[PDB]
């Protein structure tokens, strides 16, 4: 109508759970999103569907079907002729799953009842939108509340250009179209190596260039060395305290000088992925202003219930603090939701799991033990192998462990993470526990069916203490 | 002789395990057990690790990965020859699983310090066991406290007696060298099933020959639907309410005559496995009388916690009652050496997940649909499918759901059953909720991250409360 109840400019994970759950909640929500996509209208779920979550685990999925293949199938009496990638195809499938995908939020939208603008659109002072389209159609839109979930994108440097051919960012690396022979990524972050192991999978020399002194820092100390070994015996080159300097590409590879123990220089990479960063976008969203802050890196500042310096306008996602996770975003976009209806709502920000999908895969929930260390809580730790694991012996997957974490003085569990087959699965079942506030004897008293994977985080529950079965 | 604390006879799942957590307890704990694994001694483990669990899984990973290379690799451009299979070397990597776990579960008893005695255990009247070696050597031991954990072995019928040639049992379809290119399964139980759907990735026209009419009962109606149709289209051809009659071994193939409304034979397999059920061990365990009371369908009689009738002696896994499953004999095993040390263990026996680990694997935890109705409790079932969910649609393997049913007054839930990728993991995630006293809500606020296959089990939870961001 003219007014809304609820208008949500950016349909992202963030954007558009907000506008499904505003609706649902019976309120007059609109949607602005002005990303026209790969087949030419405009296509919802932001970087998450169409250039990000879903196109890098479809291809890690494709690219790791071709290295069992190539690897195991022989463990298994399995034959096959001499095995081949056709890249175009691969790509193509990826494309059809976002296709899918894409229809079926804008589906989910309309059976829902949204009204969807289809343009840029700007908060005006007193929370109207204007909404230009296309051909420079201007419209304002008056709403009692904005959400604002604009996202980000890929942070850009200077020593190395995009230009979408030899030098790439993570969407044009997730499209192209051979396996480059050579392939250079810059930053050793979750989307670094993710895109890095496609590759290499199909056939690529690769080396991760890092400029920090550590390997995964986020993650738990001992998953993480573990990691770099295995990611290493599948041949990623992960370079640890390498900055790179410049670049030059004489016509169809790029040279890249770096320092790294020596001033030294990369052979003439054929593609470079460049891998340093996501950040906000903030891009024409805002009037000088109805009066929203950002802060001194870009973010749009709003409080813990994601509400600006603006009564009734909230930013939620990726423009915001906190994880750069879709999960994040999607919750941030209920909670607030809710907060606009029926209130009563808070987001635990210090339980929401991060993977990287990787072989094996990488996972964890809650505190690390190093950052357990720095104020003090003395841990008690658990930790079992999946090479003891019956089931993922049968798999021919042994890779990995699970470790759990405890208060040592009256041991709830603090933190669950993990480095194996299903590490996602496993996390979230440490996570629903951590969530009911679980011991590690809670976890460790209970029935888990045999053989599975799960078994693997009842015997590092039972090891906090001193009495795991299969191990000691 | 040389006078225990407890003396266990059997090393199966329950028993080695029941012996491990009596030694970390402090009780002086030996183990008897006399099967001798097909390369010459004594191997520990029982039925699940030497002719049960672990080689199922084993050779159903393996067909599976065939299954796929032959129709599945071309949806990611993956240009293989056309997918051959040497069934020699696909036992002998199942047969080197089996070596490498009845190898680490010696290690694990052997460290833990179990006594371990190699030949047959009777219970001899007055808690006395005694154990015959090899030859005929006799000796009686002593002890305050015995733990019978013997066994189950499967169900021969008349119509059609094992050979391990031509008509077999579960052991023996696990060790067949070729494909047969017929074959007839009777019993379409998990065992059946799983054994069926085996040979039949790797090329055999199976038929399963059930005498009920009635398709997996004790799993959820609309999931055991939906898994005959699933099963049906992988060239499985289950014919129920057929009861067999005869079977003629010639020198090549079974006859095997049948009724089924109309009494017909079909024609001629190349083997037939006999998977009807599996029965209680007891066979020489009783002296004349040891005092332990033996249950007319052949079980040995316990109360709730698995104690008999004889003060000092308990009876745990397959030979006593429940659902012969390798966890509830796990359990069992260390709940009765807790309550021997000093009482403090009690189990839960309406939480004891199952699962059939087909092609989608079928798993359930909690109260079957259908039990609700049929004693009149009012339900709320939330229903997600795969099909509708991001990680699976990446993954290709999009087929089923995830069914969360609820008490429609407290919304407390009641069961969790999925057929679909990871449903074991799924399942294993909703125990875990139902063991801490969980509403649909409370997963239904949960942070499940993206993608996952974890997420079709809150937008489940979601979904039984009306509002489920995906579907409706
Ligand atoms: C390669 C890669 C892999 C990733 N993998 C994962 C993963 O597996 N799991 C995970 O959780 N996270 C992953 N992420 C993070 C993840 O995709 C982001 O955290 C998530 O997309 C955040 O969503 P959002 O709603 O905040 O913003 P976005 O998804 O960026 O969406 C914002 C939308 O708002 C629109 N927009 C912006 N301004 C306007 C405007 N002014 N008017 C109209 N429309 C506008 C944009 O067009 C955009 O579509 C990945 C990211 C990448 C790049
Ligand atoms: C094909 C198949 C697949 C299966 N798959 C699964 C699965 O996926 N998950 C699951 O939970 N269950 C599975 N099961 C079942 C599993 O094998 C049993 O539930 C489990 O083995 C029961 O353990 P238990 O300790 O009671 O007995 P068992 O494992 O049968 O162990 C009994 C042991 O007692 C010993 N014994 C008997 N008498 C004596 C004696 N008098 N003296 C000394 N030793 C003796 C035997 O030699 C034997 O090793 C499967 C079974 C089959 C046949």
């Amino acid at each position: 109508s003219q007014k809304f109840d609820v208008i949500v400019i950016g349909a992202g994970p963030g954007g558009y759970v907000a506008a499904i759950k505003s609706a649902q909640l019976g309120l007059k929500t609109a949607l602005i999103e002005k990303y026209k996509g790969k087949e030419g209208k405009t296509a919802l779920g932001g970087t998450c569907l169409n250039v990000g979550c879903i196109p890098s685990k479809a291809l890690l999925d494709s690219s790791y079907k071709f290295h069992e293949a190539h690897e195991s199938f022989k463990l298994h009496g399995i034959s096959t002729g001499e095995v081949a990638i056709d890249v175009p195809t691969m790509i193509a499938r990826k494309d059809q799953i976002v296709r899918n995908l894409t229809g079926g939020v804008a589906s989910l939208i309309k059976a829902n009842g949204v009204t969807l603008f289809e343009g840029h659109g700007k908060l005006l002072a007193g929370k109207k939108v204007e909404v230009t389209a296309a051909d420079g159609s201007s419209q304002v839109l008056d709403t009692e509340n904005v959400i604002l979930a604009s996202g980000s994108k890929p942070v850009e440097i200077p020593p190395a250009p995009v230009d979408q051919d030899v030098i790439v960012d993570s969407t044009g690396a997730l499209d192209f179209q051979n396996v480059p022979g050579k392939l250079g990524v810059i930053g050793a972050g979750v989307i670094g190596l993710e895109l890095g192991s496609v590759w290499a999978r199909l056939g690529a020399e690769v080396t991760v260039l890092e400029a920090m002194d550590k390997f995964l820092p986020a993650v738990d100390e001992q998953v993480a060395k573990e990691a770099q070994k295995i990611l290493t015996k599948q041949g990623l080159k992960i370079l640890l305290g390498a900055r790179v300097t410049g670049t030059e590409v004489k016509n169809k590879q790029v040279t890249v000088k770096f320092v790294d123990a020596e001033g030294e220089k990369s052979q003439a990479f054929d593609k470079l992925i460049v891998a340093v960063g996501r950040r906000p976008v903030t891009t024409d969203l805002l009037a000088a202003d109805s009066g929203v802050t950002l802060d001194e890196r870009g973010f749009i500042y709003v409080d813990d219930y994601c509400a600006t310096s603006v009564p009734g306008v909230y930013a939620i996602g990726d423009v915001v603090r906190g994880a750069m996770l879709a999960h994040k975003a999607s919750e941030e976009g209920v909670v607030v939701a809710e907060r606009i209806a029926g209130h009563k709502a808070q987001m635990n920000y210090d339980l929401i799991p991060a993977v990287i999908y990787t072989h094996p895969e990488i996972a964890g929930v809650g505190k690390t033990e190093q950052a357990l260390k720095a104020e003090g809580v003395a841990i008690n730790v658990g930790v079992f192998p999946f090479a003891a694991s019956g089931r993922a012996m049968a798999a021919n997957d042994t890779a990995g462990f699970v470790k759990v974490i405890a208060d040592a003085k009256t041991d709830r569990v603090l933190g669950v993470h993990v480095i194996g087959p299903s590490a996602a699965e496993l996390v979230q079942q440490g996570a629903i526990a951590m969530e009911f506030g679980t011991s590690a004897e809670d976890l460790g008293m209970m029935v888990f069916a045999h053989p599975a994977l799960s078994e693997a985080l009842h015997e590092a529950a039972l090891a906090v203490s001193g009495h795991a079965i299969h191990v000691a």
